[PDB]
C-alpha cells in the first residue's frame, strides 16, 4: 500500500532476509520489529522440512542465550523486592560454598560475566552433589570483578539464587511467575503437548534436526522457547510501553556495571552508546568465548534511553538476536532454526533498525 509505513518495513525485512535465508540455507525465520508503538511480524519458510511444516505466528523457536536475560530479570525482580543484594558474596545466599572461592564472588560478578567461571558447564557434572563439588573446589585465574569471561556456569548461579531468594525453583519462578506477569503465555523452559506441533526443529551444521537437550543448571543458561511474538512484548515491556515491581525490575536489568572493550555490561543484557557504529557493534557481539579486561563503573550507570541494548543467543539448531533503542522506541527480534554466523544477525539488525 502506497503511504504507509508497514509496507515499507516489510520491503526492507523481506529484501534483507530472503537472501540471508537463501545464502545460508536457513530454514526457516520470524522477524518481529516495533515503532511508533505498533508491531510488525514477518514469518519466512520452514519450521521443520520433513513433514514439512511453515514458520506461523505460533511458532516456538530457541533462543538458547536470549534465556540469559530472563534470569536477570528474575534476581532483578528480587533485588526490587527486597530479596536479594547484589553486592552480597555467592556464598552468602548458599550456604554450602561458604569457606570457598564463592566468598569472595558477588552475585553481580555472576550476574555481569565478571566472577572468573568458564564458559561451559563441565559435561560430567549431571546433578547437584557433583555441580557443589566442583563449585567448592573451583579457584578464579584472576579475581573476581577484574576480567569479563561469558559463562554459562555463572548465569545458571545468578538465576538459581534470585529463585531460592523468591521461595521457589527456578522452573516455578519463570513459568509460573515471571512470565505469566509478563503476558507471555507462549514462552516456556517445558513446551506442553499442546504446543509442541508448534515447536521448531532446529537444523544444525550437518543439516540434522535438533532440539536442545536440557542439562543442570540450563534453563537459566539456555532453556527458554518462545514466539517471535511474545518476545516482542518482551522488548516493548523493557522498553517501558505496556501496562509496578515488575517495571522496576525489566529496567534495573539495563544498569551499567561494567566496562570492557566496546561494550557496557549490564545485568546479562549488554549495551553501546547510541547512535551506534556498525564496527564496534560487531566488535561489541565477538566477546562470546575469549576473556577480556572489565573496568566497574561505580556508581553504576542508570538505565539509559540513548544506548543501544541487545543480547544474541544461539543452540546448535537455532540463531536468536534482540536489539532496541529505548530513546526512540524501537526494537527487533530475529529468530532462526539454524545457528548462522552473529556478524550477519546483528549487520541486518543494524540494517533494519537505521532504515526507520
Amino acid at each position: 500500500h502506497a503511504n504507509i509505513d508497514e509496507s515499507k518495513i516489510k520491503d526492507t525485512v523481506d529484501d534483507l532476509i530472503q537472501p540471508l535465508m537463501q545464502k545460508n540455507n536457513i530454514p526457516g525465520m520470524s522477524v518481529a520489529v516495533t515503532v511508533n508503538g505498533k508491531n510488525y511480524i514477518y514469518n519466512y519458510g520452514l519450521a521443520a522440512k520433513q513433514p514439512q511444516q511453515p514458520v506461523t505466528e505460533n511458532t516456538l523457536f530457541e533462543v538458547g542465550s536470549l534465556s540469559k536475560t530472563f534470569a536477570a530479570t528474575l534476581a532483578s525482580y528480587a533485588q526490587v523486592s527486597g530479596k536479594l543484594s547484589l553486592d552480597q558474596s555467592v556464598s552468602h545466599y548458599v550456604p554450602e560454598l561458604r569457606g570457598s572461592s564463592f566468598d569472595h564472588v558477588s552475585v553481580l560478578n555472576v550476574g555481569t560475566h565478571t566472577s572468573g567461571l568458564q564458559l561451559f558447564m563441565p559435561e560430567d557434572i549431571k546433578n547437584t552433589t557433583q555441580l557443589m563439588a566442583y563449585l567448592k573446589a573451583w579457584k578464579p585465574a584472576d579475581a573476581a570483578g577484574t576480567h569479563r569471561v561469558y559463562s554459562n556456569i555463572g548465569t545458571g548461579l545468578l538465576g538459581m539464587i534470585a529463585a531460592k531468594s523468591l521461595g521457589v525453583s527456578y522452573e516455578d519462578a519463570i513459568e509460573k511467575t515471571l512470565l505469566p506477569q509478563l503476558g507471555m503465555h507462549h514462552s516456556y523452559l517445558k513446551v506442553p503437548a499442546d504446543q509442541m506441533e508448534n515447536y521448531a526443529w532446529g537444523y544444525n551444521k550437518k543439516d540434522e534436526p535438533v532440539h536442545v537437550n536440557m542439562e543442570i543448571l540450563g534453563n537459566e543458561a539456555y532453556g527458554i522457547k518462545t514466539t517471535s511474538s511474545d518476545l516482542l512484548r518482551y522488548v516493548q515491556a523493557n522498553m517501558g510501553q505496556l501496562k509496578a515491581k515488575m517495571q522496576q525490575a525489566l529496567t534495573a536489568t539495563h544498569t551499567g556495571y561494567f566496562k570492557s572493550g566496546e561494550i557496557t555490561q549490564d545485568l546479562m543484557w549488554e549495551q553501546l552508546p547510541y547512535p551506534v557504529s556498525l564496527p564496534n557493534l560487531l566488535t561489541g557481539n565477538d566477546m562470546a568465548m575469549t576473556k577480556s579486561v572489565a573496568t566497574p563503573i561505580v556508581p553504576p550507570l542508570p538505565p539509559q534511553e540513548n544506548v543501544w541494548i541487545n543480547k544474541t543467543g544461539s543452540t546448535n539448531g537455532f540463531g536468536a538476536y534482540i536489539a532496541f533503542v529505548p530513546a526512540k522506541k524501537m526494537g527487533i527480534v530475529m529468530l532462526a532454526n539454524k545457528n548462522y554466523s552473529i556478524d550477519q544477525r546483528v549487520t541486518v539488525a543494524y540494517k533494519i533498525l537505521s532504515s526507520l
